[PDB]
DNA sequence: CAATCGTGGGAGACCTTTGGTCTCCCTGCAGAT
DNA sequence: ATCTGCAGGGTCTGGCCAGACC
DNA sequence: CACGATTG
């Protein structure tokens, strides 16, 4: 009954089920950095790690974390921070005691129906509103849609259904 | 006393340092997987940690890692693998109760030596050689640069210097 | 703070800082000895 | 196995193609 | 997606 959900880009979010029904959702940990002369965004690692120990998920609870696949479009840039963040949430959730479960964004979106969508970002949180009401607050933004996709995710591997 | 450094790309090594003197080298250790139909070597993540917390290092010890800086003519995949292998090593080592101090690849050529030189990855196998004589068996080919750049890195943070 | 937009990008350490100069790692294939 | 050369590259799923996505 | 802006 336990599921975990990893939205794992900057402004994204990790998601943890119980099986009582209940759900908790976090943002990303995140900090400021210089990085050639500018400020950048990077993953907390140390907050992201002291996160998983206090989790009540035992070990073996598996975490379904998004399948890294930037676009060819997509900068050098994008590319370095998406393998990052990859890298950084799986290390740290085999670390913690997890079973790590890659999903493309392709397969939760189909089960959802969210596929080909004018507005996918304000479509997740809508989805995971009707899925988790009691994050409906949580979800008001248009920024909370990582909040969302985290959610989705474990939604997913929980095997939830919409009405 | 207990130094660790770390190169790590997907030939690259750690080196552990304890405080009798002796050294130990072990390969990143990686498996195959199927990315867009072909073959990719990855990182083995389960492997790492059960790599770090095999080791005798107590916590608190000090892990230098090669700092991300990937060329701005490498290929999108590259930046991608470079900050996938940054992220997985970093997570690693603070999760394992390591410190982390990223270290430029400038920093530990100028302190040994080993700028602008034509042929930089013998060289550094020859240096690792002579620092860690009882791993000369152990860098006698050309694919032990990454043995040698993690012995190198880890010699940087013990202070050693070459005779 | 929160949202929107347009394009896709290095980064770092000294030298003798207040900018300039110069340096450095790879991946992913294919093929050959 | 081990080394060399060279240019810098999507990846995924639902079934090679088609069409989808961060 | 990231990055580096501008908007109220
Ligand atoms: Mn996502
Ligand atoms: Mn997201
Ligand atoms: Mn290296
Ligand atoms: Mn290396």
């Amino acid at each position: 009954g336990w599921v975990i959900g990893v939205d794992p880009d900057i402004g994204g979010a990790i998601a943890v089920l119980s099986p009582d029904g209940s759900s908790q959702v976090f943002d990303n940990p995140f900090v400021h950095i210089v990085v050639s002369e500018v400020i950048r965004k990077r993953l907390d690692t140390k907050s992201i790690i002291q996160l998983l120990r206090g989790l009540d998920a035992p070990p073996g609870t598996t975490a379904y974390i998004e399948k890294s696949s930037p676009f060819p479009t997509d900068g050098k840039q994008g590319w370095w921070s998406t393998g990052f963040s990859y890298g950084l949430w799986i290390a740290s959730l085999v670390a913690s005691g997890f079973s790590v479960v890659p999903i493309a964004s392709q397969t939760w979106k189909a089960y959802f129906g969210l596929m080909r969508s004018e507005t996918p970002k304000d479509d997740s949180r809508q989805a995971a509103s009707i899925l988790f009401p009691d994050k409906d607050q949580s979800l008001k933004l248009k920024k909370h849609h990582g909040r969302a996709e985290a959610l989705l995710l474990a939604a997913y591997g929980k095997g939830l259904v919409l009405p």
